[PDB]
DNA sequence: AGGCCGCTGCTGCTCAAGAGGGGTTCGCGGGACGGCATCGGCCAATTGGCCCGGTGTGTCGCACGATCTGG
């Protein structure tokens, strides 16, 4: 129903495609970089 | 009433059924082709026989004869 309705401005998929189009365009600068600051100033069981 | 800080239970990983149609294989034969393999001659060639013809040098078969040891 959500892909007939407004099928244009976003792209689904399932299996190990999707993973693998995930893992294509993934920045894993940014996401460290979040971590890293997360970790300075996040406490609890989320720093873990 | 949602977010969040712990508890507490639960789970997981590891060590001891036919029928037709068609291209392809191979498998027998099947013989044809070409080829190399096998058998009377054959004469004038190196080695090796097989000797003449000379002596000599050196072993062996026996004669005269001296020395020596045993009999």
């Amino acid at each position: 129903e959500l892909r007939d309705r407004f099928g244009t401005y976003f792209d689904g998929s399932m299996g190990a495609a999707a993973l693998q189009k995930r893992l294509e365009s993934f920045d894993l600068e940014e996401e460290a970089e979040r971590l890293r600051e997360i970790i300075r100033t996040g406490k609890g069981q989320k720093k873990t």
